[PDB]
């Protein structure tokens, strides 16, 4: 029943709003999000309903020093769009895509923002043959949050 | 004096802690920050004390979809550290770097009034014998009616 496709520039508000309405995540400014449809369109997603609702995001980018690694920034899935296992979806969507062609591996973080995230990646994993790692995210120097790998692909 | 680097991952939190105090710049996650210090450090510099102190940081990195363009998404730069002329030490430091040597435009985006932050990315193109256009870029409309000045897009190059 969701559309996905890239974010365009008019969605940049309705993005915000809906990582809003999804806590824990972090909300970044506006501006962050506008970034996103203007610079990351071709590597994020957004699930809009019959009636243009935008229910889903997600923002990723591949890592300019490792592009084979495709890098999940936030996950947001409205309450009103669960139960249709829309984050796999539309990892799964960004992944088929031409740009992501090369990419072996994912990595995301998972902490305080986020926990609800690991199903997801699970999920996407699963349905692709490959399999869930962590490892902490900071070294001991730093001030628990996990960077998961996710593959091979 | 400062001396410029390359932000490390642990320098995220005190590069969140700098935009805090460098209003009106929107501030970020503490995660948008450690991102960038994780992902993008080669496209980004702090300013720093002998005493190990950040005074002001740049965040920037190439266009996925066109490497030859550098886009600057903030500049920042303490009270404490005016008169230093960070702003255009830090953007030129980057530009410098063997990571920008095929870049051609720098691209950023300057609200209606920033009138200093214009003069700094002009500077910049002129000691490069580039050309600078400005033109609407992220309106009322792109910011769905919230609370923030336009934002339009300053385009210098090509180098």
């Amino acid at each position: 029943r969701y559309h996905l496709r890239p974010p365009r520039r008019n969605d940049g508000a309705a993005i915000h709003q809906l990582v809003s309405e999804c806590p824990p995540l972090d909300l970044n400014s506006l501006y962050a999000y506008l970034l996103l449809c203007e610079h990351h369109a071709h590597t994020c997603v957004v699930a809009e309903s019959p009636g243009g609702r935008i229910d889903g995001f997600v923002s990723a980018y591949l890592l300019p020093t490792r592009p084979d690694v495709l890098f999940v920034w936030q996950v947001a899935v409205h309450s009103r769009a669960r139960g249709h296992r829309l984050g796999r979806a539309m990892l799964g969507h960004i992944l088929e895509r031409q740009e992501c062609r090369h990419v072996r591996h994912l990595e995301t973080t998972v902490g305080p923002d986020n926990q609800a995230s690991r199903r997801t990646f699970a999920g996407l994993a699963g349905e692709r043959g490959a399999h869930v790692s962590e490892q902490p995210f900071f070294d001991r120097q730093a001030f628990d949050e996990m960077l998961l790998r996710i593959g091979p692909f």
